[PDB]
DNA sequence: TACAATTTAATTGTATACAATTTAATTGT
DNA sequence: TACAATTAAATTGTATACAATTAAATTGT
């Protein structure tokens, strides 16, 4: 079949959970992504362009682009590390830092739509953190 | 609201993680793990219309057609306009592309066994993902 | 300590995803 | 006969993903 495939599965939901997403981050004006990398902004004011790959698992490749595109709609600023002239460093600007405000229903209101499965997906999270773990050497 | 604690991003980030195993893999069969899923479903049926592919891959021409484009270039499949809906398009194994499944054989093997190491079953995991995916649908 | 391995981003090239629009074929009563 | 409304692929425009290569800025011996 094509379903019983654990990779598939992951691949397909993730997909659907995006799509969930569309109708309210449309509001934000930004992608699924650039919202992810708000999500570090907002807990962390800055970031080396390094530091958000790590966490949110890409690299120079996707961020470069996706980081201009949020950097010409104004919601950061990149300048380069003085004590390391090699790496970025990224900053929410004040847009960027109030747009959290916008994005608080956000959680709760996917919950509305996921946690209405069925079992516990306090369960299903552990599991893709050790997934993760293990797939991530 | 901070990022590791959001089941949308850990299906994302675990997928892509899934995605990077078997590029080693597929890359032996040169085809990518979007290409696998649609020879998959047709190793199990020799012909499929572009419209089933995409209900069955959660996918619609936008991402197939310059994807099964590809494929026949690659010489993997046939596509010819169906007779019984000229507006339909009909996707068929080639010899080739048929030939190829057995070199596909110990793909899900070797996946399962470098991922197995997940804090429960698969047939759990693997449910809990079934499941939410029906439902975001 | 000169400077060859090493690291961080940007750059290149290929391949999805998907909304929005378009085009051609087919359908509801 | 008719057709407005659907429908199925293509197509157009934007935005990721990621491997490999490149360029410049630390590191380590």
């Amino acid at each position: 079949k094509l379903e019983n495939q654990l990779s598939f599965l992951l691949y397909a939901s993730s997909r659907e959970m995006t799509k969930q997403y569309k109708p309210l981050l449309d509001k934000l004006n930004i992608t699924y992504p650039q919202y992810l990398a708000l999500l570090l902004l907002w807990e962390h004011e800055t970031l080396t362009v390094k530091k958000m790959g790590e966490q949110l698992y890409l690299d120079s490749g996707t961020l470069t682009p996706m980081l201009k595109r949020m950097e010409q709609q104004g919601l950061i600023t990149r300048k380069r590390s003085e004590e390391d002239e090699r790496s970025v460093l990224i900053s929410l600007t004040e847009d960027g830092a109030l747009l959290k405000e916008k994005a608080v229903d956000i959680p709760g209101t996917i919950l509305g739509l996921s946690k209405q499965s069925g079992e516990d997906l306090k369960q299903l999270k552990s599991a893709l953190y050790t997934l993760l773990e293990t797939l991530h050497q």
